[PDB]
């Protein structure tokens, strides 16, 4: 796909940025900025979460085709590491597709640390 | 490994739970079929393979603490991926964060190069 039918308006305001995906991965960086700070001055966990969200929706793409669509039926994260600056990295797999429903997984990590792990489930439209 | 009887419960052994190997912060636990763990389907219950991974979990937790210190589950949320109609399965859980307070822990179950269950849960640090 062009890089048009992997962003949204909410990817954009958010400053998520595609890197690469391919066969059911996908990753994606987020460089730290004022406006994801939470109230103690480190990136939100809903910036974090925003992040997983969308790569492993582009890893779905990059397994069931970018002319097909699927959309999030529920994810769980969990939040390991405080983020006070730089960039993170969210790579995600995902480790069943089906008929109905794919299974992903995904971790956020700033350098070699880990900063977030999650699984989710979408639904194959 | 510790003794058998340290890694064991009533209720793992209840279900058919046999510990296999530990490592750091790492565990694995196999899980025969039988007749009491089938579902109305005739496949292996939703709550033995969680029970399956709630124990492998706890004894990954356990060899990242010791086994002279304690942790139990805060929470944990497991996706089913397929059906197992025979033979066993195994879980690996491994540790991916032991912070001072509490520990998070990821596991899956296979069986051979079939993905049963994946799942990620958060435990307390006692």
């Amino acid at each position: 796909p062009a890089r048009e039918q992997m962003i949204s308006a909410y990817s954009e305001l958010v400053g998520l940025d595609p890197v690469s995906l391919g066969d059911g991965v996908a990753e994606v960086r987020l460089p730290m900025a004022a406006h994801l700070r939470n109230r103690g001055g480190v990136m939100h966990g809903g910036a974090l979460f925003s992040l997983m969200d969308v790569t492993m929706g582009l890893a779905c793409s990059s397994s069931h085709g970018f002319d097909r669509q699927s959309v999030t039926l529920e994810c769980k994260i969990n939040y390991i590491r405080a983020v006070a600056d730089g960039e993170v990295r969210c790579v995600a797999r995902v480790l069943h597709a089906g008929r109905r429903s794919l299974v992903v997984e995904a971790e956020v990590r700033q350098g070699d640390k880990l900063v977030a792990k999650g699984q989710g489930t979408f639904a194959q439209l």
